[PDB]
C-alpha cells in the first residue's frame, strides 16, 4: 500500500508545528520551527514582543511567514515525501490578526517557486506588529462596543461572548483608532488561522465559522457578520473581512507554488483552518454530550453544545466539527499551582500523599466545601479561600485531607456547574476527556468521574490541534459535510478509560452541587 497522507498544521504563539497523518489515521512524523531559538534577529521572548506598557502584546507577521519557509524546507531536506499529500489543514493560536496592505493578493496570486515566501511578501503587510491573544491592551475598546450593541449580554448574545480585550473586533477597533493611515491601507484583515491558510492557498481565504466566533464581530446564530458590531469597531470592515464560511470547506487546491517548489501533488486540497482550540476540540474528537478538562496552570473545559446560552462568562463557538451546532470554553485561572499549594501546604509534598487523602476521604467530604481563589477568578470573578463546614458555617481551616477533597471535588463541581450554566447536560452517551498534568493521577479523574456521573479517559493532547486538523483535511477528502466527522475519524487512536462513577455518586453529587452553587452566589453578593 502507498502511505497517503494529510498535513495538519499549528501556527502557535511560540511556534510552527506540523504533522503528518496516514490513511489509517496514525502520526507517522512531526516538525516545529521555534520562533526565538529559530528566528532569533526578530527578539520575541515566548515567540511575543511584550510592550513597554505591560498590555499591548504582538508578534511580527514576517516571522510566521519565515517560519513556514524554514519547516517547509526543514522537511524536505529530511526526505519528507510532499507528493503522498492528499490534503491540508490547521490551526491558528486565536484572536490574532493579520493586516494585508492593498495590492498583496497580486504578491499571493504570482508567487514563484524559485523564491522563499518570505522575501516575496515582505512588503505584504499594512501592521507589522499583529496583536496576539495574550495582547490586555483594548479595555476602552471593549467598553465602547458593548456600549454600542446594547450592553456585555447583548453582545454575548449576538456573538457568543461578551468584549474579551484579546477578541480581533477590540484590537482592529484600537489600530483604526490608533493608526487610521494603515487601516485605510488594509485591503484584507485575517485571523492566524485563515493568514496561514492563505498562504498555502496563494490566494485569500476566509475565516472560518468557528475561528470566527472568537471575535465580538460573528453572529454565531445566523453565521453572519453583525453589522452592529462591524459599524462599531471599524469602518470597512465587512470587505476586509469577506463572508465566513463552515470550517469544513474546501477553500481551494493548493499553490502550484507548493507544487512546483516541493512536489505536492496539484490535487492537494486546503481545507479551512479554524482556530487552535476548535481544532483540539477535533483532535479529541468530541461528540454531543461529551466534554474535555484540560488541567494546567489554568484549567480549561471543552464542552460540545446543541444549543448555546451565551453568558458574561466562556466563549461559546460555532462547532467547527458541525456547523449547525457549538463549543464552549470556560477558562479557570486557578489550577494546577493550587493543586500544588495545597499539596505542599496539607499533605507530604508529593502527587502520592495527595492521592492518599482522596483514596482516605469519602464523596462528598461530610459536607465540608471549599474555594480556593489565591489569583483573582475568570470563572467566576472570586478572589480568596472559601471554606464551609457541613452546617453551612464559614471555617478557617480543614483538616489536611478534608482540604484536599475540597479542593478537587470544588474545582470539579465548579467545572459542572459553569458548564451547566452555558446549556452543557451530561447524557447517557457522555464521555469526559482530560488531560495534562493532573489526568495522571487516577484519584483526580475518579472525583471528576464521580462529580460528573459520567466515565473519564484519558489522552495525550501535546499535538491536538495538529492532530485535529489532519483529521479535519481527512473528513474533508472523506465527504465533508455529506458524512458526520465521527464517522472519518472512527479510525484514529482510542482514549484509555481511567475512571467510572463509584456507586452511589449520583446521589452525593445531586445534594451537594446546589449547595456548592448557592455557597458560590453567596461569596459572589458579599463581593459587590
Ligand atoms: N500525579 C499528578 N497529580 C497531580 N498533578 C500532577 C501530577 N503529575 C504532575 N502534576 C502537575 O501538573 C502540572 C503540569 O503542568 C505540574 O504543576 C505538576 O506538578
Ligand atoms: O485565547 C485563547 C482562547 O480564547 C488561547 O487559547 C489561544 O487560542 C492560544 O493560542
Amino acid at each position: 500500500a502507498p502511505r497517503r497522507c494529510c498535513l495538519g498544521w499549528d501556527f502557535s504563539t511560540q511556534q510552527v508545528k506540523v504533522v503528518a497523518v496516514d490513511a489509517e489515521l496514525n502520526v507517522f512524523y512531526e516538525e516545529s520551527v521555534h520562533f526565538d531559538r529559530d528566528l532569533p534577529e526578530f527578539g520575541t521572548q515566548g515567540g511575543v514582543h511584550v510592550h513597554k506598557d505591560g498590555l499591548t502584546v504582538t508578534s511580527p507577521v514576517l516571522m510566521w511567514v519565515q517560519a513556514l519557509d524554514i519547516i517547509l524546507e526543514k522537511m524536505k531536506a529530511s526526505g519528507f515525501d510532499f507528493s503522498q499529500v492528499l490534503a491540508l489543514s490547521g490551526a491558528g493560536q486565536q484572536h490574532g490578526s493579520i493586516y494585508w496592505k492593498a495590492g498583496a493578493q497580486q504578491a499571493l496570486t504570482s508567487l514563484s517557486p524559485d523564491l522563499r515566501l518570505h522575501q516575496q511578501l515582505q512588503d505584504c503587510f499594512s501592521i507589522s506588529d499583529c496583536p496576539v491573544w495574550m495582547d490586555s491592551s483594548t479595555t476602552a475598546q471593549c467598553r465602547q462596543l458593548e456600549a454600542a450593541v446594547g450592553g456585555a449580554q447583548a453582545l454575548s448574545c449576538l456573538t457568543g461572548s461578551r468584549a474579551y480585550e484579546r477578541f480581533t473586533g477590540n484590537q482592529i477597533a484600537k489600530i483604526y483608532q490608533q493608526n487610521p493611515e494603515a487601516y485605510s491601507h488594509t485591503e484584507r484583515i485575517s485571523l492566524v488561522s485563515s493568514f496561514a491558510a492563505s498562504l498555502f492557498l496563494g490566494s485569500y481565504s476566509p475565516i472560518d465559522y468557528s475561528d470566527g466566533s472568537g471575535m465580538n464581530l460573528l453572529q454565531i446564530q445566523d453565521k453572519v457578520w453583525s453589522q452592529a458590531c462591524l459599524g462599531a469597531c471599524a469602518p470597512h470592515l465587512e470587505e476586509k473581512l469577506s463572508p465566513p464560511v463552515p470550517s469544513c470547506s474546501v477553500v481551494g487546491a493548493i499553490s502550484s507554488y507548493y507544487v512546483q517548489r516541493y512536489g505536492f501533488p496539484p490535487g492537494c486540497k486546503v481545507v479551512a483552518f479554524t482556530g487552535d482550540n476548535p481544532a483540539s476540540l477535533a483532535g479529541m474528537r468530541l461528540e454531543e454530550g461529551d466534554i474535555a478538562v484540560s488541567l494546567g496552570t489554568s484549567d480549561t473545559l471543552f464542552l460540545w453544545l446543541q444549543e448555546p446560552m451565551p453568558a458574561l462568562e466562556g466563549h461559546i463557538f460555532c462547532n467547527p466539527v458541525d456547523s449547525q451546532h457549538y463549543m464552549a470554553l470556560l477558562c479557570f485561572k486557578n489550577g494546577s499551582l493550587m493543586r500544588e499549594k495545597i499539596r505542599n501546604e496539607s499533605v507530604s509534598r508529593s502527587w502520592s500523599d495527595f492521592s492518599k487523602a482522596l483514596q482516605s476521604t469519602e464523596m462528598g467530604n461530610g459536607g465540608n466545601l471549599g474555594f480556593y481563589f489565591d489569583v483573582m477568578e475568570i470563572t467566576p470573578e472570586i478572589i480568596g479561600r472559601h471554606r464551609f463546614n457541613t452546617e453551612n458555617h464559614k471555617v478557617a481551616a480543614f483538616p489536611g485531607d478534608v482540604e484536599v477533597r475540597a479542593l478537587i471535588e470544588g474545582q470539579f463541581m465548579a467545572k459542572r456547574i459553569h458548564a451547566e450554566g452555558l446549556g452543557y447536560r451530561v447524557m447517557s452517551k457522555t464521555k469526559i476527556l482530560a488531560t495534562g498534568g493532573a489526568s495522571h493521577n487516577r484519584e483526580i479523574l475518579q472525583v471528576l468521574a464521580d462529580v460528573f456521573d459520567a466515565p473519564v479517559y484519558v489522552i495525550d493532547t501535546a499535538n491536538s490541534a495538529c492532530v485535529g486538523s489532519a483529521y479535519r483535511a481527512f473528513h474533508g477528502l472523506a465527504g465533508g459535510t455529506d458524512v458526520p466527522f465521527s464517522e472519518v475519524v472512527k479510525l484514529a487512536p482510542n482514549p484509555r478509560l481511567a475512571a467510572t462513577p463509584s456507586p452511589g455518586a449520583s446521589q452525593v453529587y445531586e445534594a451537594l452541587l446546589p449547595q456548592y452553587a448557592k455557597l458560590e452566589q453567596r461569596i459572589l453578593s458579599q463581593t459587590r
